[PDB]
Parts: C-alpha cells; structure tokens; sequence
C-alpha cells in the first residue's frame, strides 16, 4: 500500500500565479548537481504555456540530499510572440556547452489547430549556456537548419520533452528525441511518429533520422552495450512502444508494443527511460518511470530491464508515488550513498498542481536483485 521509501521526495514546483507542467531533469556529473526544467503556463491548459522555468539542485554528499535554489525563468528561451514549451536540455560533456531545446508556438494557437488544418506553425528552438545555466545565449531558431524540406510534410511536431542524449560514439554526438505528425494520406488524419535529430558537429548542424513505426508520440532515448540506442515512445495503443537503433539514432528497428508497460486509455502519457552501469554480464541496465494505473494517470511506477533491450526482460514496477502522476523524467546520478546506482526523478503530481523531485538508489527500488 505504501509508496516506495526513497532517499528524498520534495515538491520543487507548485501552482501559484502560474501552473507548472512538462518537467525535464539534467544531471551535470562534474558539478554533482541537477538542473530541473519546467513549463510556466498561465493555466493548466496547454494553449496557455508561456515561458520555461529552471531550478538548480546541488547534491550534498554528507547528508545525501539535494538542495534546490530559487526558480528562475530561462528568459532567453523564447521567440517574440510565441509561447515556449517542451524543454529538452542536453549537456555536451566535451564542449561543456549546455543545451536547452524547446518548441515555440505563435500566440495561443493550439496543436489541434495545426492538426485540423494540416498547417504547421511550430518553430524549433534552442538556447545555450557555458556557465551551467547562469546566463543563456540568445535564442537560435533551428527550424530551417533542422527541418526545412520536411516542414510542409508535417502538420506539427515537438522535441522530447525531457533530457536529450549525447552518444559515446566515435564523435560524441547529440541525439534529441522527438516526434512528428506526418501527412501521409490526403483524406486520413496525420499519424505521429517518433524520431531523432542528430548532430555530429557538437551542435553546429543537424539532421533528422528516419521515423520508427507510426502512431508513436513523445519518446526518449538511451544508449546500451555492440552499442545501441533503445527508444521508448508513448503510444495511443494498449501499451508503450519501443525500438532499437544500431546506427546512432538514424534508424530504429524491431519496434514493438510492450504490454508489461501499460498506458492510460485515451492517448497514453509521457514516460522516461535511462540506462546505468549494471551492478554486475551486460554493461548497462535500463530504468523507466511512467504511471502504472491503466484507466488514468496515477501511481507512478519504476521498471527495470536487467537484460536490455529484450522487451520480455522488462520487470514489474515498484510504486514510486500513489495517486495522480503524469509526465516524468529520469536521470542517472552515479553511485548512491549505499553503493548502488543513484536515480533522480522529476514527475507531475496532484493533478498538475505540483511537480515533485524523487531520489532513490537501485538497492531501494529493486532490492530483490541482491
Ligand atoms: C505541444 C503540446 O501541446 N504537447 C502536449 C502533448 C501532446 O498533445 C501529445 O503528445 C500529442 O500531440 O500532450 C500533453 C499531455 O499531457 O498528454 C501535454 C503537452 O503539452
């Protein structure tokens, strides 16, 4: 009945003059601190998104707790007349450049509208920072350099939401998970499909990798041991959809539904996935958070995959939170206070009226594996 006894559970965002949704969590291994991003809307309704907020949490080792600083708006992260949403932070380990990818949309134009009209008006933006988010650069509209030709082919699109991924490939590449509503039938409605924007020049230029099976929405990616990228996407189907890539994000194959990982009725809900050092045959294991209830968005659960990316390998969940739970984001924080893998979790709680930070170790969530 009781939720999982964690290392830490604290409300990091709450409604007030504004409502806060769509959480993102970035871990700076060298700072030993987290960057918590969220959307600051004038109300819970999507069409009311405005700016992106940020909070820095620095991990204290003596007490194994994370102390967060006052929330601030990533001012530079926005385009004139458009509202910003869907944050997708990434940290380029080598250039030390911190990236924040977001989507800018004109006025309060809805997503439904770009859909019904098959008219895309969504801009792809990013802002960078070299002092860990203290001062951001001026907004840079990537739409043309990242899209262009494929712009008319989509009714709309979006990045993440959630932390992006830098590969440990022969060139440490940037992979930004995303999904788009593609126009494939003159009569039938557009079908969304997950995919990743790739950058091999450290952000200089981009490229869109090929789509995966269709009817997949917001997804996230991870890398595992010969070196592959498993993707996990939100589907309007019974459960979650997941595919793997063996060419650094350019192609996703073996895509299939995973019934062990349920999805709420309508169009499902966003979820998060990360990889981490196996406590002992495979180099990495995966951890994934998503609501475990099947009629609604409640009971946030954590799932383990000790033999990735074998779909049947996925484990049964463990209750991280009882009640209303929605969008979440995960981060591997290294080795915890108890010698096991440390995890940082950010999730939408209490009917979108607060976003919570959760911190726990593998030994806590899945002690069985010991
Ligand atoms: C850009 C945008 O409106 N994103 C919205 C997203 C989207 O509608 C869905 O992924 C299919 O397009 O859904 C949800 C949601 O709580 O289910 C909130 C997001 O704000």
């Amino acid at each position: 009945m009781a939720s999982l006894p964690v290392l830490q559970k604290e409300s990091v965002f709450q409604s007030g003059a504004h409502a806060y949704r769509i959480p993102a969590l970035l871990y700076l291994p060298g700072q030993q601190s987290l960057l918590a991003f969220a959307e600051q809307r004038a109300s819970k309704k999507d069409e009311h998104a405005e700016l992106i907020v940020l909070r820095r949490g620095d991990y204290d080792a003596p007490t194994h707790q994370v102390q967060w600083q006052a929330q601030e708006v990533v001012a530079q992260a926005r385009l004139d007349g458009h509202r910003s949403m869907n944050p997708c932070p990434l940290y380029d380990a080598q250039t030390g450049t911190l990236f924040l990818f977001f989507i800018a949309i004109p006025g309060q134009v809805t997503e439904q509208q770009q859909l019904e009209t098959r008219a895309n008006v969504t801009r792809l933006c990013q802002v960078t920072s070299t002092d860990h988010g203290r001062t951001w650069s001026s907004p840079r509209d990537l739409t043309d350099a990242a899209i262009g030709p494929a712009y008319r082919e989509w009714s709309t699109f979006a990045v993440g939401p959630g932390h992006c991924l830098q590969l440990n490939d022969r060139a440490r590449s940037l992979v930004v998970p995303a999904y788009a509503y593609r126009k494939l039938h003159p009569i039938q409605r557009p079908i969304p499909s997950a995919f990743c924007f790739l950058s091999h020049d450290h952000g200089r230029t981009w490229a869109r990798g090929h789509f995966v099976a269709q009817d997949t929405l917001e997804c996230q990616v991870a890398e595992v041991e010969q070196r592959v990228v498993t993707l996990n996407a939100r589907s309007h189907l019974r459960a979650r959809v997941q595919a793997q890539s063996t060419n650094d994000g350019l192609d996703f194959q073996e895509s299939q539904l995973v019934k062990k990982l349920v999805e709420p009725p309508p169009q499902g809900c966003q979820g998060s996935v990360i990889s981490f050092p196996s406590p002992r045959s495979p180099a990495q294991w995966l951890l994934y958070t998503h609501p475990t209830h099947s009629w609604q968005r409640a009971d946030l659960g954590a799932y383990l995959n000790p033999r990735p990316p074998a779909p049947e390998a996925w484990s049964e969940p463990v209750l991280l939170a009882k009640g209303s739970c929605a969008y979440s984001d995960l981060q591997s924080m290294g080795t915890g206070p108890d010698g096991s893998p440390l995890f940082g979790c950010l999730y939408e709680a209490n009917d979108y009226e607060e976003i919570v930070f959760l911190m726990f170790t593998l030994k806590q969530a899945f002690p069985a594996e010991y």
